[PDB]
């Protein structure tokens, strides 16, 4: 999997690759959204499995319910629960949660990460790739935001073998 | 095990071998059925325990009778529920869900998979084999659902040593 | 172990041998009864601990007493029951269930298995071998099923180091 | 640590060393105890350490009182339990339960074992040795149980590193 | 891999199934020959790959040059050879080697075993399955050696994941 | 990895794909061909690394050198050569070697395998995929062996992610 | 196995048992005799495969050839030989050697063992059962060398579950 | 990770790097501050996961509450519970605690460790190699807290793969 | 760690280290005191951390409330509960508990030990060189019991690394 | 380690950071040189150890040595030596060659690696996020080689725990 | 272990700790001396066993003879040797070699390290801290060589639990 997040000027991307992978050996699926809205204002993408990453994102919407505009509250406030609950703790996702202001990236390892400077924040086996190939991006001249993700992206997911190449795009802002 | 799933056109099939293998070792049954019927408009076929999968199937009941015309949520629910509960998680199964309109695959890794435009879907040590031969059949004149069908597990039941040439056929639509 | 049914004709057996081994590698007692009633119709016989396969035998009571007659459904619900228990999943045993009409195998795996045609079941580290013996005679003319399973058991405890020449015996239907 | 138990004619005895062993590596204290009376009746010995012993030891009186002149029950049940709970299935010992009557070995297998014709029963790293040494002078003439039993633990301590030349003795039956 | 020698009154047959698999998990070839004649005294058969089997058929043929009526003997050096070279220990195979008159089975844990009395003697995944259904037949009026070997080599292969029901036979003496 | 051969009628085609992958985690060239001519009337793809897959070809144009127009013979003196040798054994490749007339696959396991009735041999991660594709297609009116062989790469190296889109292609014949 | 060798009075006894056992679980041969001759004086008894046994037997004719009347010093010899070769130290065996004056067990850990003054000494997997069983007769009034052996013999293989009840037996010294 | 706290005077200082690693080989964040105060008297410095430490330091936040002025007591009662509670056994974390009085270190075996005379207290993969440095600054005139911190801090995280050049600073007091 | 406990005359002392070391590699404290009074009548010495050896020593108080002169059952009772409580069974820790008349040595397998005859107790890792070096010292004249405590443990913590030369000192009584 | 090499328009370049590390966890030298000439012509950087990087640079120079203009062939050759030489497959390195014309990576796999159209090759843990980054800049206007390299090395190494912001440069062209 | 070498000025020193620890647990001696002289103007310091450390010494005098007046070539021929000989890669050592103008740090992985601008070399499981504690003090008025040396060496082996507090001392330069 490869989800990145750029943000630069006015505008913010989140991109998703497509490919569920079984067994680190076979596609299962090309076509599989990793990608959701939740509201007007958030969108979030995944690397993990449907349910995983689904129950996930529900603990998350509650988060948001009980502190609602402190994106980055309820996302502490997430890992923290997902971290000391068992349950959840059997479940192995990664996530970016993406606003107009704000992007977090949470793991399972309890890590909540937002960008540098620079914008940029990516999950999934392409992850880091896509994050070098948009750093390298980020400041020249006639790179918008978009047009950076999908550069990226192609760079990335042409060389993690369990991302291909048909994304799923989100913009805000 | 291989069970398959081809819709094509206004017909959906459904096929699974009845092999039972013990130690990944030895056949312990050549006679049992994998398929079940839970109503008019639903079957389904499983990898894995009579136990285990039976215990999936009740829970998917469930699901289906709480969301009775989205068979997709419900799927989705079970997966939710699977992967989070102590007790199911410590199952091995997997699921073909088959109505006139809908295919869906679901695992314990908490994957919910549908179909490509090609209607084809498959899970079991043979259910690989079987997709890729389906797929070389979907397009071909002549070749409908259950013919497709029947070739593809004659092919990857050949080639798996865990599943047989002895299948069970459901029909929808 | 050796655990061996067959049924031929209006008659069914269920023989067990009567070794138990210590770490793999010692005989403990070689006189050990591995056979149990339940009542006037059903007989079951273990492979595994005392403890074990008894705790796991009145927990099939129990599911007979709910299933009265149908000794194959309480059968699959110890099965559920024996796979979701953390406590009973800790217990290494098989079962074999014999009535004068049904017999049933049932493992720690959480399968469920009847004899094909042939009229045969066995578990224990012997009882796929007195399983390829007693499939040799069943069509032959002469052998009724207590002489089809006694030379079978012969042959299956000559070859298993884990059970012995002595066997329980019983008969029903 | 060796348990031997030897039952001949009017008398059977019990006997164990008195060597407790660190890591499988340094004696830590060379006279402990290893038998315990519970009332007239009834003596045990075990292997394992003070606390996992006695602790199984007030089980199993919790069972005689249960089942009051049925030893062999009472052992069973106790086996069952300690099978069942979890707390208990963290503990390792063996013990070898003797009346004047009967003699019965219990593990944390959950084996509960009563000796062949010749009335021996063993535990402990010795306790094989013990059995081999026993049974070779059970049929000879001016052997009493208890002069067998201390030439069987000479052997068999001398033979197992981890038992020792000091012993306890009871009588009875 | 099933390989079965069966020697009854003045007649000696052998038999392998048609199987190779890879991985464990899926049978490559269905049709592949296991047996060899060598002369027109001698056939052997082997479990293994045809590189791995082929290597230690030459080295036997040179041992029966060199020792040329004492089948025996030449087994036996063979095995010598096998467990002290350090380029035919690399490799995994079993083999049976027929005449009129001897039959002996070597593995390369360096085992050279004749049968018993019952003239027989088998190999592979599935061969003791085998040996156990030709035991069954082998004192019963009307089999003679290839009926029993036919009848035991279904019963093993419908076991055996890894044989199949294709066989070739060879026929002495 | 997938290299595919498929003979129907009077032509015979090798297909391989272009991925090489490392640490079975990245692609790091996308245009990398693995067949390679030896002379006229013989082509050979390979599975391994460049270094191990040519090493071996050497060796088996010296087979082939020495046994001009056996190839199948070549093969098994190739296949017994990498199994004895040291060196070659501490390789990891598979090979297909094809001409006008035969089709051979051999590995490191030293299984040299010939295509059943169907004209079809495939080796790599994808290659099972690859086989099980082309036979559903073998029969079928219209499809030559090109056409075959390209509908079954698409399939198999969309399924396999060690396997890409971009092909090599040899005709005989 | 079960080698021992009991030395009482002006005579000794070497006997061995006859069961081969694969993969730890399965009797392949109940009839193989583990004793050989190698002049008038020596005898030999071995645990281990036929192969492995009789190529250290081998060397040990030849370092008894260099040291012609000093059996302890060519089984020392042996010994060294046997830790210090690569060939040798990839075998599993122990060896018993006996001569009308001396016996000397030889493992492949390169212990070079004599008895104490009681005239015992075994190995195998019944080994240290037959001992301790010896031990407690060797000092009893009515039990020669043969006697005590058989009893022990009895013991220890009804005990050993890779062991069994037919010996071969050797008398000098 | 590097965290370390520097007692000298009547001042004491806490540093702590930003760098977040996943997987032990790359760096996500550069800028991630792991100091949080909890009221005006103490602040506290973590290595471990965002969500780790902050539900350990909500629980010690809970001690302190209880334990108003014994620092040292809620702090002991905070490991007390760390050690067994199931869920907080799960994280890993190591945490320093700060204020003008008292420095302790908690770490998950149940430490609870105050400086040597020194004052100098450090956690975290670089946590010895600072401590190293600070106590070779510690007694030499010129060098305040701030600057044997800042120094060392230097000299730890450029020996530290884990840790960066990045720092935040309290001081007390 | 070391701690240890001589008896000599009308008097017994105990000592400890005050090592703390972290990773069985690096100390993180030299001056840690590991002997704690609980009242006039009784000390007690641990090694493991300062949480767990707390939590026991807590527990083990509450034992001695309830048993009031009876220390030795006291610690019985702790070791029993120690090995079934679940929370605590996650403890790694070894006490010595020490009165005027009594001295016990409790550990994590449930062991409970007193001294033989010459009044020795230890337990860490320094404890075995502590009790042998005590033992060589117990009967020399002019040698009282702290003499030789303190020159066992200079012994003692001169040959485990994991032990120091700094010790607390407790006498009675 | 990170060395990267980029080919843009008639000029090529090298880098390799300097950092050293040892245990996968502390930085042992931040000033070695991972670039060495061997000719006019021809520069090469490694990653792995001083000594293994060059035995392997010196059996390159002697492949080029007999290969003088086949920068390629040698390349393979080395490959090929490095792959079936037991002493050379103890080493652990990767290896970057380049010249005017061509680049080559090749690792211990035996792999053999030209850049694709792009000119882009790196090697090391670093490598792959430089490749990622590189190939972003390669097609951007105002971008020449050196350029590139500096870019896509910075951000590498800022992400590679394992690699460091000091670099050496070789250009040529 | 722990030798250390600091260069400052005029003046270049190297310390050894005196300790041997067996089985990473106790110390076998205490008064080990780790450096050894090789002429006037070249010293050696060693972390590893005496036989290790001197063959390694010894071929390093080979190297010097070799090379005159190339410390650092004949270091690095050294290590090259070192790491393709079978025999030399079976031992464990570092080296540090010191002369009037080079220090070099040899070790087993192959690396050949010299000091950054500030003189520091050092190795064993303590070398690390001291490299620390030494940077600490290098730019510090008053403090020569010796004098960091010694302060240095107290931290380290107050903190490596395999490392002593008694040293050998080295001048020149
Ligand atoms: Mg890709
Ligand atoms: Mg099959
Ligand atoms: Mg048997
Ligand atoms: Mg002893
Ligand atoms: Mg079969
Ligand atoms: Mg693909
Ligand atoms: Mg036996
Ligand atoms: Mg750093
Ligand atoms: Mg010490
Ligand atoms: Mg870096
Ligand atoms: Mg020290």
């Amino acid at each position: 999997t490869t989800i990145l997040s750029v943000r630069k000027g006015d505008t913010v991307v989140l991109l998703g690759d497509r490919q569920v992978t079984l067994g680190e050996r076979i596609v299962a699926k090309s076509s599989a959204c990793k990608l959701r809205r939740i509201n007007d204002d958030v969108v979030i993408g995944f690397a993990g499995s449907t349910a995983d990453a689904i129950s996930l994102m529900e603990k998350l919407e509650n988060k948001i319910g009980e502190f609602p505009n402190q994106l980055t509250r309820a996302a502490v406030e997430l890992a923290k629960e997902w971290r000391t609950d068992r349950a959840l703790r059997r479940l192995e996702a990664s996530l970016i949660v993406c606003s107009a202001e704000e992007t977090l990236e949470i793991d399972g390892q309890g890590n909540v990460i937002t960008p540098e400077a620079d914008g940029i924040v990516a999950i999934g086996s392409g992850g880091t790739f896509a994050k070098a190939a948009a750093r390298a991006l980020i400041d020249v001249d006639g790179y918008d935001a978009e047009k950076i993700a999908r550069k990226a992206m192609r760079i990335a997911t042409d060389i993690d073998v369990f991302s291909n190449e048909h994304w799923d795009v989100e913009v805000l802002e």
